[PDB]
C-alpha cells in the first residue's frame, strides 16, 4: 500500500545479535566461514523483549537510532518484537514466560507494556515496527481446546488490545503475529483467523498503525516453495505466499487493507522436516532470503528476519520445567539449550548452509 514502514529509513542493526555474532564467529574454526558469520551481524533481524530485563535495552537501541540518524543524516528503524504475555505459549512449553495469569499477570503486562511506550515516547524521530505476540493469537484461532490457552483467551486478547491500542499512541508500525501456512494457512483455517484479526483490530480501533500480519516467525517454511514441501499435504497453501494470497482478500472485504511481514531468517534448507508441525531447533536449517521489501507480492511490505537464527527454540533437557517433546524429534538439533540461549552449534549450521550464501 501506499505508507511502507520501511520505506525512506535505515534499519538500525539489533546491537543484541550483533553481540551474539561476534562472539559466534570468533569460534568457527574455518576462516572463510568465520568471516560470513560475523556479516550476519551487518543483517537487519528483530530484536526480542522477551522479559521486562529488555526494556532498557529497547531505550539504548532508540537513544543509539536517534544518534545514528543526526550524524549520518538518516530516518533510523528500530524492529522489536513483543513477547512476554502471562501464560506465554499456551500450547507447547518450551517458551513459557516470566508472567502467569495466577501471579499478577495481566497487570504486570500492562506495566511491560507502558514501560515500552515511556521508551518510544522518547524518541518520536526514531521509527519502530514491532511484531506484537507471536503465537498468541494462531492458538486462540485454532487452540481453544487445550485448557491452558481456554484459560488464557481472556488476558490474551486484552493484552494484545492493551499493546496495540497503546504502542499505537506513540506511532509504533504493528504486525500482528498470523502463524503461518502450516498453522492458519490452511483454506478452513483462513476465515476463522480472518473473523479474529479483524475482531482485534476493530477493538484496538483500526489504527492506521496496525498494518498487518507476520507470519513465519520462528518458522521455516518457504515463501515461494519450488515444489510443495511433502509435509504440506492436503493444504493448498503450502507455502506463506499461498497462505498470504488467501487471507488478503478476506481482511480486505472485512475493512483492513492489511499488508504483511514473513519470516525468512531460517527457511534457506527446506525438507528439513518429518511432520510440518516439527517447529523446534530443525536440524539442517540454513540462513534464508535476506531482508527486502522487494517481495513480489502486492500484501508484502518486507521479507524479514524475526526469530534470530542462533537462539534456541527450546530445551531438549527432559528435565526441565520448559521441556516439550517437539524438541526431541528425529528432526530436531540434540542436545538443545533453553529457548532464547545461545545455541552455537545451530548458528554454525545457519552460516554453512545460508541460501543464498553468506
Ligand atoms: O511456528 C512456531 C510455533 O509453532 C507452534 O505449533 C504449531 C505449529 O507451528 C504448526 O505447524 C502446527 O503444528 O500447529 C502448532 C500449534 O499447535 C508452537 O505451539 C509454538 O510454540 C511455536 O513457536
Ligand atoms: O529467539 C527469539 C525468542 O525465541 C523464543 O523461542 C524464546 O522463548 C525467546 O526467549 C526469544 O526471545
Amino acid at each position: 500500500s501506499a505508507n511502507n514502514p520501511w520505506t525512506g529509513f535505515q534499519i538500525f542493526l539489533s546491537p543484541y545479535y550483533a553481540n551474539e555474532v561476534a562472539a559466534a564467529a570468533k569460534q568457527i574454526t574455518d576462516p572463510t566461514l568465520s568471516s560470513k558469520a560475523a556479516s550476519v551481524a551487518n543483517i537487519p533481524t528483530f530484536t526480542w523483549l522477551d522479559s521486562v530485563a529488555k526494556i532498557p535495552d529497547l531505550g539504548t537501541y532508540l537513544a543509539s537510532a536517534s544518534a545514528l540518524g543526526k550524524s549520518t543524516g538518516t530516518k533510523q528503524l528500530v524492529q522489536i518484537v513483543i513477547y512476554d504475555l502471562p501464560d506465554r505459549d499456551c500450547a507447547a512449553k518450551a517458551s513459557n514466560g516470566e508472567f502467569s495469569i495466577a501471579n499478577n499477570g495481566q497487570a504486570n503486562y500492562e506495566n511491560y507494556i507502558d514501560q515500552i511506550v515511556a521508551q518510544i515516547q522518547q524518541f518520536p524521530d526514531v521509527r519502530v515496527v514491532a511484531v506484537i505476540e507471536p503465537d498468541s493469537l494462531a492458538n486462540l484461532v485454532t487452540n481453544l481446546n487445550v485448557q491452558k490457552c481456554a484459560n488464557a483467551k481472556t488476558t490474551y486478547l486484552a493484552s494484545v488490545n492493551y499493546a496495540l491500542t497503546n504502542l499505537a499512541k506513540v506511532g509504533v508500525y504493528m504486525y500482528m503475529d498470523a502463524g503461518h501456512a502450516g498453522w492458519l494457512g490452511w483454506p478452513a483455517n483462513l476465515s476463522p483467523a480472518a473473523q479474529l484479526f479483524t475482531q482485534v483490530w476493530q477493538n484496538a480501533g483500526k489504527s492506521p498503525f496496525i498494518k498487518g500480519l507476520a507470519t513465519n516467525v520462528a518458522n521455516y517454511n518457504a515463501l515461494q516453495a519450488a515444489s510443495p514441501d511433502p509435509i504440506t499435504q492436503g493444504n493448498p497453501n503450502y507455502d506463506e505466499i499461498h497462505y498470504i494470497n488467501a487471507l488478503a482478500p478476506l481482511l480486505q472485504q472485512a475493512g483492513w487493507d492489511a499488508t504483511f511481514i514473513v519470516d525468512q531468517g531460517r527457511s534457506g534448507v527446506q525438507n528439513i522436516r518429518q511432520q510440518w508441525g516439527d517447529w523446534c531447533n530443525i536440524k539442517g536449517a540454513g540462513f534464508g532470503t535476506r531482508p527486502t521489501t522487494n517481495t513480489g507480492s502486492q500484501f508484502i511490505d518486507s521479507i524479514v528476519w524475526v526469530k534470530p537464527g542462533g537462539e534456541s527454540d527450546g530445551t531438549s533437557n527432559s528435565s526441565s520445567p520448559r521441556y516439550d517433546s517437539t524438541c526431541s524429534l528425529p528432526d530436531a538439533a540434540q542436545p538443545a539449550p533453553e529457548a532464547g540461549t545461545w545455541f552455537q552449534a545451530y548458528f554454525q549450521t545457519l552460516v554453512s548452509a545460508a541460501n543464498p550464501p553468506l
